């Protein structure tokens, strides 16, 4: 009778879903887990989510929905009022391709499990592990800047003049440049669009720094 | 006609190749040699700034990249057997399973990452491969748990019809052979993978049956 999300303040995947829920006007409650303190591995949570996935979304009766892109499409197909994809198939594919530059090629390389594995498996200090994270960000940001700057499809937003899944993924990476201290001077098109997206109430309300567990700044 | 810049070993190219065959879409594949640095030539960076495969040209217009986006494009613009169910919960489940591979697992073992680990940290190949192995095992454990215990699984990942979930699953499964990952602990994954492999459209698209393979 109300959507329930299990999330985390910092998670880019949780942020994407949170934005979509807000943009579409879907009432929900979010439960915040500490992913650094191993809440995702606790048996009581595992009782409702065996593989421990965050974010996890419960939409009334049914098993939970996981994986941020799959969830975004689920919301698109079940709540159609404010569409977050265009209608034309090539435009949809481009928007999804841009989203996946982030959600497939970039973000999975900097999740907490990877950060901890690099340190624990190789004995790398945090300072050296972060070289992997920074490289992921920079590689992704370079691709997005080139594509957004040179391709005809870009408008006010990543694809045309309507917010799409591409923008939700883009802003989720952009906020990470703040959280993880990546220089963004070289990506002015990414900046312009990210600020355009961040100016929206639905996006700002969902910002990691406005969630429980966040640091001050 | 459809034209794909591909590679024999690429899991992402394999996903797309399977869909083309299943849906009765003819294609030309250009096989890049990624050991030889074909992905890094200007011509190709022009096509894909990411320096990666696959890239798909569908007539005129710009190339399409990202295997999941391409799979949905093929679903939406072509006829041929559906590779997603009709009901949104089922579609979301299929996509989620696909994304365990395509988001959480596969991006950790692509060539650019293997090369970065060796070059940036000076890791020997054998030590770099621990990162690759950990990715496979992590994804395989997640898939085994989900597929074995969730009600949605049938003959295939989602119900009894092949979907995007299976194309991604088998793209991981074939890598267990190529990269030498033990699979004894994932019997449900094995069952479904061999079910999918039995389909001639999938068997034709197998990495080891592509030009450039050993
Ligand atoms: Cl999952």
């Amino acid at each position: 009778s109300m959507v329930k999300m299990y999330g985390n303040w910092r998670s880019a995947a949780a942020f994407r879903v949170r934005i979509a829920l807000n943009l579409k006007g879907i009432a929900y409650e979010e439960v915040f887990l500490d992913l650094d303190a191993g809440d995702q591995h606790k048996p009581d949570f595992l009782a409702i989510n065996p593989q421990g996935a965050v974010p996890a979304l419960f939409d009334g009766d049914g098993p939970p929905l996981t994986q941020s892109l799959a969830i975004l499409d689920y919301l698109e197909e079940t709540r159609t009022g404010v569409p977050l994809l265009p209608e034309e198939p090539r435009a949809r594919a481009r928007a999804r391709s841009l989203a996946q530059v982030v959600a497939c090629d970039t973000h999975p390389l900097y999740v907490p499990r990877v950060r901890t594995f690099l340190m624990e498996n190789y004995g790398l200090p945090r300072e050296r592990m972060l070289e992997f994270l920074r490289n992921a960000f920079i590689t992704g940001l370079k691709t997005l800047e080139t594509r957004l700057s040179n391709e005809a499809g870009t408008g006010r937003f990543c694809q045309g003049d309507a917010v799409s899944h591409a923008d939700l993924c883009l802003i989720s990476l952009w906020v990470g440049t703040g959280i993880f201290g990546i220089d963004t001077a070289a990506y002015p098109t990414v900046k312009r669009i990210s600020e355009e997206v961040l100016a929206l109430d639905a996006v700002a309300r969902a910002h990691p720094l406005r969630q429980p567990g966040a640091p001050a700044s």
